[PDB]
């Protein structure tokens, strides 16, 4: 393809961490431009997996979704390089800020942001399944872009069933998902709940304290978080209805980025 790269013409840098593989802060040296390398480590991953993550990167243009640069598939190592973000992730990142300038319009900026990546990956038909705020990164002037390595292919708004014995970060997932194994764009829409309580909370973990092999029995009862302090309420009443029992009385993402949009534009 016209995305193969050679071998030497990036050097290495610095490593950033790893684990089924290690990311590392890279120089594209023609260019002079920093970038970054994801590798596979041998033998952690399965290779056909990898190599499909990145034909799936190659079909994503986004101002919010980390872009694809080049890939190395010719010969052991591989190599996966994309744009660099200065900032790391965004969990982290809202942990230690300065709230003065990370205030409520730049919560309500960092929502509007992760809203239009996830609408354009309903129009396209992909869905993510693992979004979290430990999954975006963070550039200048508060700029967010979602990662996406894990994407998968599937009609909007059809169903995939996992494979026996996964397991998932049980606080972000769908109930159905958790009973099933079933993931679609509406399991998507409550993870996309948690994190905008994520974002809400400054960076605390959700459910504090209750033990995880409950978190299904509560679910089934309609325990769901409380208001978080600051938190307008508009923005919880778009967090309870991503978290509807049923998948289908769950908003689009077209819908949410909408929504958010008018509240930014408005403040």
């Amino acid at each position: 393809d016209k995305w193969e790269m050679e071998r030497t013409d990036i050097t290495m840098k610095h490593k950033l961490g790893g684990q089924k593989g290690e990311v590392y802060e890279g120089v594209w040296k023609k260019y002079s431009l920093t970038v970054a390398v994801k590798t596979l480590k041998e033998d952690t991953m399965e290779v056909e997996e990898f190599l499909k993550e990145a034909a799936v990167m190659k079909e994503i243009k986004h101002p919010n979704l980390v872009q694809l640069l080049g890939v190395c598939t010719r010969e052991p190592p591989f190599y996966i390089i994309t744009e660099f973000m200065t900032y790391g992730n965004l969990l982290d990142y809202l942990r230690e800020c300065n709230r003065q300038e990370v205030n409520a319009v730049v919560l309500l900026y960092m929502a509007t942001q992760i809203s239009s990546a996830m609408e354009y990956l309903e129009k396209k038909n992909f869905i993510h399944r693992d979004l979290a705020a430990r999954n975006c990164l963070v550039g200048e002037n508060h700029l967010v872009k979602v990662a996406d390595f894990g994407l998968s292919r599937l009609m909007t708004g059809d169903t995939y069933t996992a494979h026996a014995g996964a397991k998932f970060p049980i606080k972000w997932t769908a109930p159905e998902s958790l009973a099933y194994n079933k993931f679609s764009i509406k399991s998507d829409v409550w993870a996309f709940g948690v994190l905008l309580w994520e974002i809400a909370t400054y960076g605390m973990s959700p459910y504090p304290g209750i033990d995880l092999s409950q978190v299904y029995e509560l679910l089934e009862k309609d325990y769901r978080m409380e208001r978080p302090e600051g938190c307008p309420e508009k923005v919880y009443e778009l967090m309870r209805a991503c978290w509807q029992w049923n998948p289908s009385d769950r908003p689009s993402f077209a819908e949410i980025h909408q929504a958010f949009e008018t509240m930014f534009q408005e403040s």
